[PDB]
């Protein structure tokens, strides 16, 4: 297992997505930007900003939590191929979208059933229907240090799963009282959405079709599950960390599972991720993109097989 680091601006490149050109990638960073890597000999450019207030002088390269409400902080991004546009979920500006050329994003939704969003975290677009599925970590606590602390202390179970439909412009509540839903990924065939409940160490399966449509069921136990991203085979990669029996400390792993809950592949991450929580593992073009809040470079894994 080989690791590659790509030096990036700002800090904490946590989430990735890709467009039809498939040259490079997009990533969300701590200072409120969505940036685009253009290739090994042309670095990063700014792509988009959820916050309409974002500006270089005040927000570029900041990690001051006090500047977050103004600059924004995007937690996930999902490219819509049919419409050449990028969906965004931000901790301060909520569900947004930006067209192909980027720039400042258009805000789409900030509440459901009269209850404001507090910390949108994961997003995915159904490539066939253009319908957007996304999670809110809490209905009480935002991404401030004070908020994170309260979520932990009260074992906050006020997370939600929503859908947004661009043809109605309405958003609908699918699930409530989730236990820190930091990951959500639609099946290849659109029949279900898998949701990671970080504080309950599990993945649940929410049905979009079939006789159980509109309900969710337990799928598989995963320690401290984060983001979920589907690969081209239709399987799901999730970030995981497990406290080590005998240690102290965690062991970090990427875990690939199917829609029936079978564990298909387990990848212990190498340093520096090995003993740290991480955000996401996403398979694309034969590479594993690793999202984290704890580094200033993007991490990518590939296996070296030049001997067998
Ligand atoms: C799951 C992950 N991501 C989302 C959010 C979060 C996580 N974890 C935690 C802890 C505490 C608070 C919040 C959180």
């Amino acid at each position: 297992l080989k690791k590659i680091f790509i030096e990036s601006p700002s800090y904490a490149p946590n989430a990735f997505t890709f467009d039809s050109t498939d040259k490079g990638f997009y990533t969300s960073v701590q200072d409120g930007r969505v940036i685009k890597y253009e290739g090994p000999n042309s670095g990063f450019t700014d792509f988009a900003y959820a916050s309409p207030f974002w500006n270089k002088a005040f927000c570029e390269n900041s990690t001051d939590p006090e500047k977050r409400p103004l600059c924004g902080r995007t937690y996930d991004i999902s490219y819509d191929y049919k419409n050449s546009q990028m969906y965004i979920v931000d901790g301060h500006y909520h569900l947004c979208v930006v067209g192909k050329e980027g720039g400042y994003a258009t805000q789409l939704a900030t509440s459901v059933q009269g209850v404001p969003f507090k910390w949108l975290y994961a997003v995915t677009v159904d490539q066939r229907t253009g319908i957007v599925y996304f999670t809110d970590v809490s209905s009480i606590h935002d991404d401030s240090p004070e908020g994170v602390e309260e979520i932990m202390n009260t074992s906050d179970r006020t997370g939600r799963l929503m859908k947004y439909d661009p043809s109605t412009k309405e958003t609908t509540l699918l699930l409530k009282e989730l236990h820190v839903p930091g990951g959500a990924e639609i099946s290849a065939d659109g029949s279900f959405v898998v949701v990671a409940e970080f504080l309950s160490n599990r993945i649940v399966k929410y049905w979009l079709e079939g006789p159980k449509k509109g309900s969710a069921e337990f799928l598989v136990t995963i320690p401290n599950p984060g983001n979920i991203k589907r690969n081209s085979d239709g399987h799901f990669w999730v970030s995981s960390s497990e406290e080590l029996d005998g240690g102290q400390r965690v062991v970090s792993r990427g875990i690939k599972f199917d829609g029936f809950g079978n564990i298909l592949q387990v990848i212990p991450l190498p340093p520096p991720y090995e003993g740290e929580h991480f955000e996401q593992i996403q398979e694309h073009d034969g590479l594993l993109y690793i999202g984290s809040l704890f580094h200033s470079s993007v991490g990518i894994l590939v296996y070296d097989d030049h001997d067998n």
